[PDB]
């Protein structure tokens, strides 16, 4: 769904056609200008940060596994006459439709019996999913995965790719997969009984020598060596695949270019009228394509256990009964060919749509994790209250699109309630502390991180405990579309806090909200302050994340209640503007303004520049030549948003109906 | 009748087409949120179970035996001209109709004489019944039956499959039957005198190679090895079967799929004009598709002796008189094709219609068994007063439909008073003791159950004496639509147990009604209560079921005087998500509230999900409006043009609609 | 075939029965792949003009041309100026204005693709052999690429890219009879024609 | 801005080429383009004294098309305004004050 994911990008940013990705890691952000103004009891001070880079990091590494499941049928492309006055498939009219379009009327009773059983299981989403993955393996087939490389690196702790991904070796993306080929047989017209558990698809003219090899490899098993996002393990779709081609198919060549896969997809969709089936596969890949690099070491807990990708079962009966597919197809929405027309024009745009989607999900799960398990809307019952359709199960895409609705605060709508794709909320839905394996870089590691072994040596491999899941990403593209108090991602804001009395060289902050505001100010001024949690006896630091220049309360790494002892004597000066002061006095007022946003992408510690021309808009209106909006709002999936209502605690988040 | 069985299903239940059954046991039910409360002089203790599963276990096994009986003729199908004003065959118009036809002139006088006997032989219910069973045998053929498997187990008493079903070998449903084929001869139109005691049917065009194999096996003896419900014992319907098909009958293929049986049925109903015959066969199979696994150990008395199935004799004389069947048939009700049209569209919906019917019957036979013989509407005379027709004998479908009418509280209407199918009320009407076999687990069994021995070592085969039949199923689909105080299936309920501090926990229940509600609500709260009768000296436990989680008064297994001593310092916490009664003092007040309902099904201790399209309420009007429409768009290939439009680039072309 | 005729004439075609029998033409189009047509060479300077597989080929050799986009197989003659498009430019009256200054020594660069097509076409009616050279790629195009219609369509370039055509107007050669001469132009040029009667 | 195919942007028009190199000079980016007709390299940093670009620095009267090298854009003088990668329609609005 192009028009949906295209809306998530910020109004100022309009990306160009091509993007030459040449690495397994891409930073994306913006260069903003901050105009700070400070006032306290001592006096006033005015400064200005001329260039500030706020960015996340996203990678092409994510452990996933495929399962074949049975899902709903997509009834789009079938002729409009077999459907009655309502949006329902009548078997009374299928008998009539097949009868009028043949001379041999002996086969009508047999044809109707088989058609009735097959039409209620038609889904080509799993075939297009694999065909799309083959396109990007050939295009970006020079990305290197080194086993003894770094995953996260702060200075105290470190995670290698040996950990998080065991049973892996060093390989390029083209060298990862060695796909076998399934038998692409020819369906001779005259066969009366459709062979069971084998799909048949239509084709335009002669099946090319290259087109055979693509369809053969798309249906086969995926068995990777290196952990890659677009080369994840998938079960075998089918053994055989019939093709009702008037001209006979040619034998498989063995080799194909990425350009040849585009020609295979464009023909397969046009012949079968499977435009809505492609839209499902497009959204399903937008989830998987890229995975987040964690903000802090604790945010690696999300990516330990392998998330399951629900691939629908491959079934189709267009090859057997080509009478059912004619020139007047049935569609629910009039904008039902937009997603394919967008991809075929601008293939590399999927990267930006993928980054936009996975950001929105992992940002909002930062809030859902902090919700107490004694309210109406909680981690267990947030999807069920949101959805207003009838899917098979609240899994895959339904979970992800619910989180996008909660982020943007708008009603998202799909034509069919499809439940296919990655489920992320697995690490969240379990009342157990997660054991992230880490490497010790400095001797003073146990003071900061909640480590098992309290005495360590540089080189030792230990384990850290994570109870509450912290935010994996900060808002960048979705910055200021709706501002929560937790992130505090405002354009303009006036922070007011009262400074605690400095007894010896230490200031006690008993309250939780005041402590968050204090360290948030001192960070924007650019003062590396270090405080001691009195309950646990572990040191917290506002400079936890360098990439995103902000302080979240989850950097304390202790759910519950505590009091902090801030060290006011050892306040280091890392980055100093003219605003920056060391000695606060009385009531601290900081008023900042953010202006002059401009998007910038970094890859392999150099600037990554966009190539090609400017993207012209392709989009169809609500009506072509349709008079009355026959609402048909019974079967269509609808996802209602939730607004965060702030309360006194500040540690707990709460959702309400707007 | 699809219509009346559809209304039995709950409002929240939204069924889909396909149901992938892969076992011989299904736990259908619903998930509800129970808000329990315990109020006392000391204070209130609140609990909340967010997902409480109330289930009824249903199996695919059950001993049945078919017998060929004489039943009324179904006159729906014959041309409307030969019928008089009253609605009976006016012989004289038959002789007129045969004379003005394409019949051989020398046969008219001899055939007209036979008409008086042969035209009143119209009942194809037996053939359609067997052909429907062949459809489901080949569809769900992979289900297994093990000999030494657990039929029932409640901890104390165990009942194996060897006990109830001797002469039983372990085998799959597909490998159970080995059906021999009956002769399908071709009717010679130039036959001198019609052969009575040999049925002759009509057919459209040519009898296919597979249709011969299906009709051959349908009119044959069912001799099963494993006691399956859809493969029970049936006698040989007929030896030979004539088929008036001018196009010759092809010889038997040998093999056929489940889709080929649907092809055979649709041709047979259409040619013979026998839709009311199919409606009778649909309701027959709805009774005897699935049998309920007994709720308690002593509720196995219903399934000891084999209940007889009444199959009406196969008799059809359409082959001899082709002229009398045409396109203008005589029918009583206008909605006479609705039952077939429903089955062809949604075959797997019969499973839901079957469980709805047996749950309605076995619930009502529960509270019919607890009435004294000295009454107006009693055990023996509940069918006679309800029935306002003229059936041959009050058996089969009449006894099952009258029980459904009592449950729902509505008027059930059928077009013909047909008396065919299973008779359930067999063990009830006998009014004698039934001896169910049991294998013991513990050594302290015969205190609880009314056993034949008083001391029994573990692993011994004993006998339980059941006098009054307890309810076999708890109401789940029919929950709080026609509520009785016996089952106590309310949304809101409360009980007030009155105790004084002078009593050291010990309470005596003089009333029987509130004893039942106390013991039931304590089990929702997850507390194992063990009462002891003061008069007799037996013991009862509220934990006497692992499906519903309720206490019915028939679990006492004795009718006498009511003096139940419950000691409230021996209450043990058994389940999870439970409220604790540590030490009560004064008057106790228990209460619960069920708020929302969600349909759930379980199989092999895993969730069984419904897949496929959205099932609609098919009406007679929804198809015949498309017949009124006719697709009246004159079938004329009108090709509309597209004017090319030039713009800035001129290299690429752009087409407009006008 | 009937739906293509409906687009050309711009009328509604009606048949009594929706019959689907006859030849299907749209075969090579829908494939959307490269087609390898065989050719026997005459001259030795062939592969500059045509997108050939070899760069040096001796005369009488059997080579292959790579065709990506399908050029028009026929020019409109019976359907001339009934439903006119700017691609074919099948007007009765037409004109083009090529703007040059005396400081330029005959050399003109066509930034626009549309008026380059009309200039090269009208010069062929006037019987002048013009040979343009693309500045970006470095290939050559000749207006004399047909002996039937006598018009220049833009698909005769045999390449889709950026438009920078250098035409040197002191290498124009008079080829045909009944021709107007461009001996030595100075300033703005204005070409025009008029078709009056048809037989 | 012209579409950057490989690492080269073709400027067919004369006026647009003058405005492009005039912007990049004020930002302070030493851009070098190749004249396709002559085959000689033009540079916007021709005169250091006066900080502006005139069209006569091409040194070819007549008509031509320029191939601008977008990969080899050096950074001689950088203010905070100065960017290397232009995208779409470029707008530059400057004000001159405080003459002495």
């Amino acid at each position: 769904m192009s028009s949906l994911l295209n809306s998530l990008l910020p109004e100022y940013f309009k990306p160009k056609t091509n993007l030459n990705i040449n690495s397994s890691r891409v930073q994306y952000g913006f260069n903003a200008r901050i105009d700070m103004q400070y006032e306290d009891d001592s006096g006033t001070r005015k400064g200005s940060r001329p260039n500030a880079f706020m960015s996340n990091t996203v990678a092409f590494i994510g452990n996933y596994e495929g399962i074949i499941v049975d899902d709903i049928p997509i009834l789009d492309g079938l002729r409009a006459d077999i459907f009655d006055t309502h949006g329902d498939l009548d078997m009374g009219l299928v008998e009539d439709a097949l009868s009028k379009s043949t001379m041999i009327r002996r086969n009508v009773p047999t044809y109707t019996a088989y058609a009735s059983e097959l039409l209620y299981k038609r889904n080509l989403t799993s075939l297009f999913y694999n065909m799309l993955r083959l396109y990007y393996i050939k295009k970006w087939g020079s990305i290197k995965y080194e086993k003894d490389a770094i995953f996260y690196d702060n200075g105290h702790a470190c995670l290698l790719n040996r950990q998080l991904f065991p049973k892996s070796r060093d390989a390029s993306l083209e060298s990862s997969l060695s796909l076998p080929e399934a038998e692409i047989a020819m369906l001779d017209p005259g066969l009366e009984f459709p062979e069971e558990d084998v799909p048949a698809i239509l084709w335009h003219g002669r099946v090319s020598s290259r087109a055979t090899c693509i369809l053969g490899q798309a249906c086969s098993e995926f068995a990777p060596l290196a952990p890659f996002s677009i080369a994840h393990y998938s079960p075998q779709l089918t053994r055989k695949l019939f093709v009702n081609a008037p001209a006979g198919i040619e034998p498989s060549s063995g080799r194909y270019t990425h350009e040849d896969v585009k020609d295979a997809i464009t023909i397969l969709v046009s012949a079968n009228q499977a435009y809505t089936d492609f839209e499902a596969a497009y959204l399903m890949l937008a989830q998987t394509l890229v995975s987040p690099v964690p903000r802090t070491a604790e945010a690696s807990a999300w990516f330990i256990n392998a998330g399951m990708v629900n691939m629908p079962t491959l079934s189709c009966a267009n090859g057997y009964y080509p009478a059912l597919t004619n020139v007047n197809p049935y569609h629910r929405l009039d904008t039902w060919k937009d997603t394919l027309n967008h991809w075929v024009a601008y293939p590399d745009m999927l990267f930006y749509h993928s980054v936009a989607m996975i950001e929105s999900c992992y940002v909002e799960l930062g809030n859902v994790a902090r919700v107490s398990d004694s309210d109406a809307i909680n981690k267990y019952t947030f999807t069920e209250l949101s959805v207003q359709g009838r899917p098979v199960m609240n899994r895959g895409i339904i979970v992800d699109l619910t989180l996008v609705a909660m982020r943007t605060g708008r009603e998202i709508s799909l034509p069919y309630p499809v439940s296919c794709g990655l489920t992320r909320t697995d690490a969240l839905l379990q009342g157990t502390e997660i054991h992230v394996p880490v490497v010790v870089k400095d001797i003073d590691m146990p003071q900061y991180y909640n480590a098992i072994d309290k005495d360590v040596i540089e080189g030792q491999e230990t384990v850290i405990k994570v109870k509450q899941l912290p935010p994996a990403m900060y808002p960048i593209y979705t910055y200021g579309i709706n501002t929560t108090e937790f992130y505090s991602d405002h354009f303009e804001d006036q922070v007011q806090v009262e400074m605690a009395p400095i007894d010896n060289g230490k200031a006690v902050f008993n309250d939780a909200r005041k402590f968050s505001k204090f360290m948030s100010i001192m960070r924007m001024m650019g003062n590396d302050v270090t405080a001691t949690d009195l309950v646990t006896g572990r040191k917290v630091s506002n400079w936890a994340d360098n990439s995103s220049g902000r302080f979240l309360y989850t950097d304390v790494k202790y759910e519950g209640q505590t009091a902090f002892l801030v060290d006011m004597d050892t306040v280091k000066a890392r980055d100093h503007c003219w605003v920056s002061i060391v000695d606060p006095n009385g009531t601290m007022n900081l008023s900042y303004k953010m202006t002059n946003f401009r998007a910038a992408m970094f890859s392999r510690n150099k600037p990554l520049y966009m190539t090609g021309g400017s993207v012209r808009t392709i989009a169809t209106g609500n009506y072509r030549d349709a008079a009355e909006r026959l609402r048909a709002m019974d079967e269509t999936l609808r996802l209602k948003p939730f607004k965060i209502t702030e309360k006194l605690d500040f540690r707990v988040a709460a959702y309400a109906i707007p």
